[PDB]
C-alpha cells in the first residue's frame, strides 16, 4: 500500500500550438530535486496535446495506476480545468501549470503555480495610466482563459480609468486575425490587450503592427518566453509584457526571495539550452517542485507515501507552510487563496533591440 517513493505524475503539452509551453515544463524536469526527505521521486510525464480529453486521461492513469501522490498540469487553460476536475474527484493535490479559474469545485485538492489573472492585469493597467492611455481594444481567446483576461479588464481595468472601445475573440487554432485586427485599428484606441499565449500571442503583435497601429500593446504572461520575439520579430518592439521574475533574476536585488531559486533554475536551463532559453514555462514545473519539497517533508513527519493521509498532509501542508520561496513568487497559499502571490510575482518586461528589458 504504502511506498517509499514519492509518485508524482505531471501532464503537459509538448505537441500541437502549445508545444512551445509544455516543452520547456518537461525539460525542466532535469533540474528539479531527484529525493525529498531521503525519499526518491518518482516523476511520471506525459503529454496531452493541449486537450482536456487527453489531459483528463493523463490525470486519471496518474491517480489510478500509478497511485499519484501529487499530479501536476497542464501547460493551458483547457486541459489545467480537466485535470483539475479529476485531482478533485480522486482526492489529489494537483498544482496547476496554467491558470484556470479555480472555482469553490476545484478548490480544496487544486493550487496554482501561475500568476493569477489580476495581479498580471494590475502591472499591465498601472503602466497604461502611467503612459497616458485613456481608451482601451481587447483580443484573445474565445475560451476560459480570454474570458477571464477580458472580465479582468472590465472590471479592475476600467476601475483604474480605461474605457474599453472595444472587444475581439479569436479561436487558438487561427492562423489570422485580419478581420479583427480591421476593427481594432478602425477604433483607434490608446492601447490594445493582447489575450492569448504562445505562438498566437506574436499574431495579433505582427499583424496589428503590420496594419499600421501605433498605440502601446500589452501581452500577457502567456506570452513570456523568446518565441514571443522570434515569431513577432521586429514588431515586438516596445511591447509591454506581465512576466514572471525568473525572466531576470539578475536585475533583482540579492535580498529578492526569487532570486537564487531563478538563477538556479536558468543556469541550469540555459547551460543546457543555450543563453536566454529561460522562460515563464520552465519555472512553473520547477518551482511546482520547489513547493514540493517545502510541503513534503511535512507531510513525512505524520503520514506514509502512496496513501490518502499522505495526500491529505500534502493537501494541509500546503496552507500551513508559509512563504515558499520559488522563482515565479513567493507562495501562501490559504484555502480559500490557491495563488498565493503578490507582488512578488511580477515585473514588466519590455523588448528593446530583440530582447526583453526589466521596465524600471
Ligand atoms: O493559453 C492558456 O490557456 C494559458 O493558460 C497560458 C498561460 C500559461 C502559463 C502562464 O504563466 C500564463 C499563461
Ligand atoms: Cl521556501
Amino acid at each position: 500500500a504504502e511506498t517509499n517513493e514519492i509518485t508524482i505524475g505531471i501532464t503537459v503539452t509538448t505537441t500541437g500550438p502549445a508545444a512551445a509551453l509544455g516543452i520547456p515544463e518537461r525539460n525542466a524536469l532535469e533540474f528539479v530535486a531527484k529525493e525529498i526527505g531521503g525519499h526518491p521521486l518518482k516523476v511520471i510525464v506525459l503529454d496531452d496535446g493541449g486537450d482536456p480529453t487527453a489531459a483528463t486521461t493523463n490525470a486519471r492513469r496518474f491517480v489510478t495506476e500509478s497511485k499519484a501522490d501529487v499530479i501536476m498540469g497542464s501547460s493551458v487553460t483547457p486541459p489545467t480545468v480537466a485535470v483539475s476536475n479529476v485531482a478533485n474527484e480522486a482526492q489529489v493535490p494537483h498544482i496547476a501549470l496554467a491558470p484556470l479559474p479555480i472555482t469553490p469545485e476545484r478548490a480544496k485538492w487544486s493550487v496554482a503555480m501561475p500568476q493569477p489573472i489580476p495581479i498580471m492585469g494590475k502591472v499591465l493597467y498601472e503602466h497604461m495610466k502611467k503612459n497616458n492611455i485613456k481608451t482601451v481594444g481587447y483580443i484573445g481567446y474565445s475560451d476560459s482563459y480570454g474570458d477571464l483576461w477580458f472580465n479582468d479588464l472590465k472590471k479592475q481595468g476600467e476601475a483604474m480609468g480605461l474605457k474599453i472601445v472595444a472587444e475581439e475573440r479569436f479561436a487558438r487554432p487561427d492562423t489570422s486575425v485580419a478581420g479583427q485586427v480591421l476593427k481594432l485599428v478602425a477604433a483607434n484606441p490608446d492601447a490594445i490587450l493582447v489575450g492569448a499565449s504562445g505562438t498566437a500571442a506574436a499574431l495579433p503583435q505582427t499583424s496589428l503592427r503590420e496594419r499600421g497601429y501605433k498605440g502601446l500593446i500589452y501581452q500577457t504572461h502567456g506570452a513570456a518566453s523568446m518565441d514571443f520575439i522570434r515569431i513577432a520579430g521586429k514588431s515586438a518592439e516596445g511591447v509591454l509584457m506581465a512576466s514572471g521574475p525568473v525572466m531576470d533574476p539578475e536585475g533583482q536585488d540579492d535580498s529578492a526571495l526569487t532570486k537564487k531559486p531563478g538563477l538556479e533554475l536558468n543556469t541550469a536551463y540555459e547551460a543546457k539550452y543555450g543563453p536566454n532559453s529561460r522562460s515563464q514555462f520552465a519555472a512553473h514545473s520547477f518551482d511546482a517542485f520547489k513547493v514540493l519539497e517545502r510541503v513534503v517533508p511535512v507531510a513525512l513527519k505524520t503520514a506514509k507515501p502512496g496513501t490518502q493521509e499522505f495526500r491529505e498532509a500534502i493537501r494541509k501542508a500546503l496552507v500551513s507552510e508559509k512563504d515558499i520561496a520559488a522563482s515565479q513568487g513567493v507562495y501562501s497559499f490559504t484555502e480559500t487563496d490557491r495563488y498565493g502571490l503578490d507582488d512578488r510575482s511580477r515585473i514588466l518586461l519590455t523588448v528593446k533591440d530583440g530582447k526583453y528589458v526589466m521596465v524600471k
